[PDB]
């Protein structure tokens, strides 16, 4: 059976390793076809004719929300792992997830933005910081946090491991998993 | 791996019969995923913001194909079903599937003479459209670009629904794009 788990938070706050290592632990020991869409998938593809603005945001976000609605349909689960900043776009895209049914599983990837800022590994913090890159999430640019995320992983001083496995976890505490 | 499988052809030329068909077998005799897109599936969804413009007109072909490519990514096998009836609009479609290697694009000519297309005529379109309440309709007041040469053709007419999709299985064969049974 098919849903949507979607990651949130800021870049370098390890989503796409978290994607990565959910759907391998899930096919591994539950073996279900999983998909998983992040910026190589969709922001040279799909998404192409988008860039950071807040408009440009929205529709990046409004896409992706249909096409892992189509891999849940799909009876896949779609593993989506885009900032998605804005609060509005995550609630919306749970609601054409909701509306008879299939399961939206949002996930906090959650770091203090020092955390993120510290890791850096292809130095967008450091270039935010100076103003190369503008409009950067939690530097010049907003990130408001889920409240009530089904999941809410504190992703720091965290094996990759304990995190998928809270995830898994909450999974099977809601019934989507087989044996 | 998986691959697309892009049918074209006029309306009421077969297409979402055959499609429907083709992921019945596939799935059933084949144990392999594979999966629609169509306008019930993608209209009013993640292309509910496109018009008629014949830019909005591409972008709907272009996004169409790059989901059905993320289904090929993925290992199912996607199938679309869209007149598409401009040819360099499955040139784009065609294209980014081609982009180590790419995934394979296979374009599925549903073929019938306009005149088997308007006999059949389910929902009236063609009837509509000659009248000229529905505007800009292929093979009536707009072109159907037939494909040059597809991978298949099926003269989808005087054949048995099954053994069209059975043409397009047996091609799939050619290829090792599937698992035996
Ligand atoms: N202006 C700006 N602000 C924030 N992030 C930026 C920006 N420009 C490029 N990048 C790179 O894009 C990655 C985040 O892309 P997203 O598709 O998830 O953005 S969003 O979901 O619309 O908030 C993010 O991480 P990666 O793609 O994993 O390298 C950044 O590297
Ligand atoms: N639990 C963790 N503890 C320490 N470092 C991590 C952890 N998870 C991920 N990282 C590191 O954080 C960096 C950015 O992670 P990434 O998954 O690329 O972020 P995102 O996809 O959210 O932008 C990576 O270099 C990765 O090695
Ligand atoms: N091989 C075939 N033999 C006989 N009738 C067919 C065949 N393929 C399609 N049809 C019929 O033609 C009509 C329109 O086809 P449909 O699949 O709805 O067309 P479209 O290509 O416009 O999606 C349907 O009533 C369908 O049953
Ligand atoms: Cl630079
Ligand atoms: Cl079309």
């Amino acid at each position: 059976r098919g849903l949507t788990i979607w990651l949130t938070g800021l870049s370098a706050s390890g989503k796409s390793t978290l994607a990565v290592e959910l759907e391998h632990q899930l096919v591994r020991d539950r073996r279900v076809h999983a998909y998983r869409l992040d910026g190589d998938n969709i922001r040279f593809g799909l998404n192409k004719d988008l860039g950071f603005s807040e408009a440009d945001r929205n529709e990046n976000i409004r896409r992706i929300a249909e096409v892992a609605k189509l891999f849940a349909d799909s009876n896949s689960i779609a593993i989506t792992s885009f900032i998605s900043p804005y609060r509005k776009d995550r609630d919306t895209a749970r609601q054409l997830h909701e509306v008879t049914g299939l399961p939206f599983v949002e996930v906090y990837v959650d770091v203090p933005v020092e955390v993120a800022e510290q890791r850096d590994p292809k130095g967008l913090y450091k270039k935010a910081r100076e103003g190369v890159i503008k409009e950067f999430t939690g530097i010049s640019a907003p990130y408001e946090a889920p409240a009530n995320p089904e999941v809410h992983v504190k992703n720091y001083e965290l094996p990759v491991q304990d995190a998928v496995k809270q995830i898994i976890d909450y999974l099977d505490t809601k019934g989507y998993l087989p044996a």
